[PDB]
């Protein structure tokens, strides 16, 4: 209350003092309710001061003057002027309008979308400030919709500066943190729209083990139910409640097969056709909803209705779920239209989600974004993207941008989902950016030709296609600890690189580089390889300090914008000196948890990393030279470490400590093995190796071999060797 | 009363299964009168289902369920499912809202348009519904504006699904059948943009007699009237009632000159600047409508004025009648503004039409397309095109598309009104074009370097275009029996091959192709020749079954998408095996109705044609190899057969029969001949012709002869090659 002013018909709410609430009511009351958006106002007390006028009102936090000249909001009575100088003259707020520097957020999809799309605000500015409109409907104490607010204008003004991780902290406090994940959605996922039998389905399973290539989530697309056998006199086959008994003709056995392989299983539902009278569960639904079932009356699909949906949940899927489906892909499609005017996806989001807790701990959905707030109800699901190298190069600039609107757990269909064009070097470059994605989800459209199988593709491509699928349950562990840390804390998994360098210009120019968890940053290759050089590339800014390629160790001096070339199989990630990650050594075992851990350390500086599990916290700290690892809990797990490019430990017990001040820093990447090489595959002249090789071993002085490459008549081979040149100075 | 059914604030009328009136009334009285668009809401009864309970209603049809879920109709209240599986999920309308499938109508002119403008929706969609707004004034019994209906809104749900044929003829049920057109304004009309004299305009019409091309209108554009002589003060000189008396010094003996000839005749009329002081007819509009003459009043147009209306027709149009103008070409440009709120162009079109009548059985006007209905006033005239290649390749698609809002008597300026540029083909395939067309009026704008008269180009282009325009008056028999089923039975000439192949992919794949009637299916050439080939070319889906040329008699066996060659002289234009057609052998010969007609039957099925006139009916049948002819009425008339190839019987009198079964089947068109002629006048290498004649001479085996051609270096001329050796197989 001390932190509520209220003047004219407006009311001020300073949470922080960087984040106020303004809200007008013409009735005099203002809304205490929680909205689709808000589930909480509680903040801690601020301090902040006030200019009240007859006729004008200031209020001024450490970051913002509001002003509130009285009558209606418009552009003339309410605006801020915020306390920084990120520009000359974009530091006023005014009502209504929007000004430069929103870092955007997300959108709803990228269903049809070839490329880039327009995304949404989000909460982030590079001029300080953000203004959230909250135009959703009010809850019940229970969650329930309970039609308009009382506040008829109701905003949040962000005056966070360029401190974006405490602006979304602060709007996880405002919206509700994300949930915890369960363990099994950061393994990869196998999805395809084809009609699989139970035998073809299983046989695909055992293929994926006989190859190598783990997997924790089995999906089910639409073909699971009727499709062409639904009567043309009821519509489409797209929406479906009803097996397919040709394909599955005892569905529960078929989950038990998959539920023995330790596999999550999840069916497509559309639901917008609703329970039509052909539907196995349709007499239950008849009976429970008082239907016509002589003139065959439909249970069409109402999302507002407290009777529909408890017959959805209950009676739809129920009765699948006691068959064994573990969580339901959302797939909706078909608008923003409902009589309370809500958005149908958000009433799906919500209540599934919501109703996905009854029967598992930490569940899932898998659905489409629905406005702020709904980071409540992961996963995130793009959808039909179009298959080009235009899709995968918007994508992760996609994925870090839609942490500054907090929703942090996007799964794309890695790959592309549907129309575009083959190339198999695409489907391995989207690979490898899925496995650095939040969630790594293979999936394509009804197309015999657009599998992401690797054995799809040749024996290059496959076996790189096996390797990056192997990495991700490597990684596994790590996703995991972020994910509690994206519960607990409100940090997202995948930053853009302004939150941890908000000052540098250069972390504003690198669109689809990010920091993925705290230990790693990621510059994937998003553009088809130089034929040149058989090498794809990225202009990379490493930040000030010793970076090393996660993989190769090859070694790089910040502060700098460096082009970086890599062959089809290898991507651009790095980790600076002091870096400790963890990976499971045991990726394809099935066990809930790590029976080992490998503790890869790269050397230079001292580090910490904390492993948060289920039921454990173990840190690993490396101090001047000393490397400890200690747990709450002591458990059976053996510890492997890597010391650069060495095993030090392998397999110890149970807490300890060892010294590396004695051991081998130095990673055996150099300068001449990478530049024979990449001299090697390129598709050059002979008489252009033979002379480079030669020159570059000769000529001594560093500065003299940037000379002579600087002569070369092929600017990107001038590109590499340079970028070969600075690594080995 | 049955069919009628209220609920809440809404009445719904199921006038068929598939057609349902939805209206909303604040006031509790409901819209009974005709509007602008509707005429007749008498229609048989059907049978269909409710479910109505406290909050909701749902109507069932055979098509379609209805909902409305009570209050003011929103996207949310009221949208409707149809019972068809053309799409997975764009099966339901929405209220207010567009869904994809609308395969599209017309829209007013072609006024400045260089291609292709955006269309209008028509009543057809490939997902099987359309929504029809009457947005019109109500109509008093006599057919004069009575103001705002008292259905605030009034929509018409077509949900036919894809029985296109069957919606077009309820839709002509709702809003009124077209009436007959006269038989004069099937044949050629001249038009030009031209300040002729009566003199000057008489001789080219005997020029036209001369060079054996017969007219049947003589159209007198905007220098009939007053332009440079008219005083400055007055405005321009564009609107006009007042012959130039230099050009035109006894108007009635230039229009007898034209009667004697058998020529109808139309004038250009300019209305938006009404009847002004300078006038011939002024003093007595100014007398009856009670002007100001000292002060030069104008009569301003103002069509929504009983007493204007009335002077327009009598003291204006009256006098020029009386002269000998037959009809009105109505040209009105200067936009959609009244005091009504109705457009001017709608009460032109309406109240002209109904004042042609007066004068004249069946009489027209020429005017543009004035919204759905607005076919109750034929011709539809579409104005003032580019001249270029890009407006001819959108005009057959423009043509067949208009008959989905049911206007089926679009006048195109034949060769393009204005603009563009000069190409002497471009001007012959427009013709083609045309003269396969709903009218074939020729016309063009106010250049000394624009005319349409055949003798304008060099001696091929001008026979080409002689013999098309000749062709055009041997099809009126053809072209009036069609007219007479558009007028009873809601048929349209041109139909988008969709009409007749619903469910064939193909039948949407090829925008210029059309049925003409129903013996004829036309794929004008709409792209400048390849002048290595010297031909033009289009790519033709045929139909299952075996099709000939209308011309040559090349065979092409269905079903098939096949790219067809042609020379700038010949049009492709095609039959079914069982096609007959009539024709005038007298095309040149003025006589009311033909003394003479030619059966031009195909071999190799049976076949029907009823050949429908303004006094009698003649049947033509081909069964098991018997042709035989009968009429509802004797006459003196001779029939000429001609069986495939050859001329059978010649000038016969009355009914009779002739068995054909022991006469040659086949037309002479051959392979050799046809690829001798394409190697002929190619702009090839002499070698490669003569590769080409000895190979396909030489080669035996079909499947050889297509490798030969498909080693070709000249890839289109390897598709002209495959036509033939299609054709030949
Ligand atoms: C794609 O699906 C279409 C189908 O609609 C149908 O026409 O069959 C086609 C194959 O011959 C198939 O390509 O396109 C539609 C329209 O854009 C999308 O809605 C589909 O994506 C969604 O549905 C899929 C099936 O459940 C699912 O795998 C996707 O993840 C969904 O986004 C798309 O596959
Ligand atoms: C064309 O007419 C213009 C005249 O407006 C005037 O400027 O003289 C020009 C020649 O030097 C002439 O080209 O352009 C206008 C504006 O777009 C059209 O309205 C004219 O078309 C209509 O009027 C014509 C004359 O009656 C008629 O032949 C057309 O059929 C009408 O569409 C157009 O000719």
């Amino acid at each position: 209350n001390n932190n509520i002013i209220k003047f004219d018909k407006a009311r001020f709410t300073v949470l922080t003092e960087h984040l106020i609430r303004i809200e007008y009511s013409e009735t005099g009351e203002f809304e205490e309710r929680m909205t689709q958006m808000v589930q909480n106002r509680e903040f801690s007390e601020v301090n902040f001061d006030i200019i009240e006028k007859e006729e004008t009102i200031e209020i001024i936090t450490s970051t913002v003057h509001l002003y509130y000249n009285g009558g209606e909001f418009t552009n003339a009575s309410l605006f801020a002027d915020v306390k920084f100088n990120f520009s000359v003259y974009s530091n006023r707020w005014y009502f209504g309008e929007k000004s430069d520097g929103n870092l955007k957020g997300t959108t709803r999809t990228l269903d049809m979308i070839d490329g880039e799309c327009p995304l949404e605000d989000g909460i982030m500015s590079k001029n300080g400030f953000a203004v959230l409109a909250d135009k959703g409907k009010v809850l019940t104490e229970v969650g329930d919709i309970a039609g308009n607010s009382v506040s008829t204008i109701d905003l949040y003004l962000f005056a966070y500066g360029r401190d974006y991780r405490q602006a979304l902290k602060d709007f996880y406090q405002l919206t509700g943190n994300t949930p915890k994940l369960p363990r099994f959605a950061l393994g990869n996922w196998w999805s395809r729209y084809y009609d699989y039998s139970d035998k073809s389905y299983l046989a695909l399973m055992d293929k994926f083990t006989d190859k190598k290539v783990p997997l924790s989530v089995s999906v089910i697309d639409m073909d699971w139910h009727k499709v062409s056998e639904v009567p043309s006199r009821f519509g489409s086959g797209w929406t479906g409640y009803s097996w397919n008994k040709k394909l599955f003709p005892n569905p529960e056995n078929f989950i038990d097969e998959l539920h023995q392989r330790k596999l999550k299983v999840t069916l497509n539902d559309h639901p917008a056709d609703g329970i039509r009278a052909f539907e196995d569960p349709y007499p239950q639904v008849a009976q429970t909803l008082d239907l016509n079932t002589e003139l065959e009356e439909a249970a069409k699909f109402d999302f507002d209705n407290l009777k529909f949906r408890k017959a959805y949940f209950e009676e739809v899927h129920g009765p699948l779920e006691k068959e064994g489906v573990d969580f339901w892909w959302i797939d909706w499609q078909q608008g923003a239209i409902s009589k309370s005017g809500v958005d149908p996806l958000w009433l799906l989001n919500h209540y599934q989600y919501q109703n996905a807790q009854k029967k598992h701990k930490n569940n899932i959905i898998l659905s489409r974004y629905a406005g702020p707030g709904s980071h409540r109800y992961p996963l995130g699901f793009s959808g039909a993207s179009v298959i080009s190298w235009a899709s995968l190069d918007f994508q992760p600039y996609f994925t870090s941008t839609a942490s500054n609107i907090g929703y942090t757990w996007w799964s794309h269909d890695i790959g592309g989902h549907m129309q575009g064009y083959k190339d198999a070097e695409l489907s391995l470059r989207w690979l490898q950016f899925g496995v650095f994605s939040p969630i790594n989800r293979l999936h394509s459209s009804k197309s015999e030709f657009t599998s992401k199988e690797p054995w799809h593709f040749d024996a290059v491509i496959e076996q790189s296609m096996i390797d990056f699928l192997q990495l991700r349950h490597q990684l596994i562990p790590y996703l995991y600890s972020a994910n509690l840390i994206t519960a607990s804390e409100g940090r997202a998994l995948v930053e853009p690189l302004y939150y941890e360098y908000p000052m540098e210009e250069e972390a504003y120019q690198h669109r689809n580089q990010y920091l993925f968890g705290e230990q790693l940053m990621v510059a994937p290759i998003t553009e088809k390889m130089n034929s040149l050089l058989q090498m794809g590339s990225v202009e990379v800014w490493f930040p000030e300090g010793t970076w090393y390629d996660f993989f190769s160790g090859q070694p790089y001096d910040g502060k700098v914008s460096l082009k970086v070339y890599r062959e089809i199989t290898e991507m651009p990630v790095f980790a600076k000196a002091g870096a400790i990650i963890p990976l499971d050594k045991n990726p394809l075992k099935k066990e809930e948890i790590p029976s080992e851990i490998i503790w890869k350390i790269f050397p230079g500086a001292d580090g910490e990393y904390l492993l948060l599990e289920e039921d454990n916290e173990t840190k690993a700290e490396f101090v001047n030279g000393i490397f400890t690892v200690t747990s709450k809990k002591e458990s059976s797990r053996k510890h492997t470490i890597i010391y650069g490019e060495h095993e030090i430990v392998s397999a110890k017990r149970g807490e300890f400590s060892i010294d590396l001040n004695g051991k081998e820093e130095n990673f055996d990447w150099n300068f001449s093995t990478a530049l024979f090489r990449r001299l090697d595959i390129a598709e050059i002249s002979y008489e252009q190796k033979d002379e480079i090789l030669q020159q570059l071993s000769l000529i001594e002085e560093h500065e003299k071999q940037v000379a002579f490459i600087k002569t070369n008549e092929n600017q990107e081979l001038q590109n590499s060797l340079f970028e070969l040149l600075y690594s080995g100075k």
